[PDB]
């Protein structure tokens, strides 16, 4: 009624690619953390070294951040569901998995969702995917 009505979850535009569940059985590495911007600052820097991002960039939606980070080593979204949740003791908290990464950034770098700050020189690309050909 008034207020920022705060997100449960991702938002409609950026839900064309993404996974939808915590305790899937597939391995990922790459995930897409989506809290207040204060949140995504404290796990910008954090994840930097504790999942060797291979891209950490936070992004504008709506009334949050998007904090990006993908990962090298593969993990379930279950245990980097346990860390990115153990971050919700100061606001709302909605870190979840990423399928189409290259996707997800490209709708983030177009409007509405703009763009603050981030690792890679020129967001992410055949260089952080994997692309290989086929």
């Amino acid at each position: 009624g008034s207020k920022v009505e705060d997100p449960k979850d991702f938002p409609s535009e950026l839900l064309s690619f993404l996974s939808h569940a915590v305790f899937s059985n597939r391995t990922l590495a790459c995930f897409a953390i989506y809290t207040t911007k204060e949140k995504a600052a404290l796990l910008y820097k954090k994840i930097m070294e504790k999942y060797s991002v291979t891209f950490i960039s936070r992004h504008n939606s709506y009334n949050h951040n998007i904090l990006f980070f993908l990962t090298p080593h593969r993990h379930r979204v279950s245990a980097i569901n346990n860390y990115a949740q153990k971050l919700c003791t100061f606001s709302f908290l909605i870190c979840k998995g990423v399928n189409k990464e290259y996707l997800m950034y490209s709708a983030l770098t177009r409007d509405p969702f703009s763009v603050i700050e981030e690792s890679l020189p020129g967001g992410l690309k055949e260089h952080d995917f994997n692309p290989e050909s086929s």
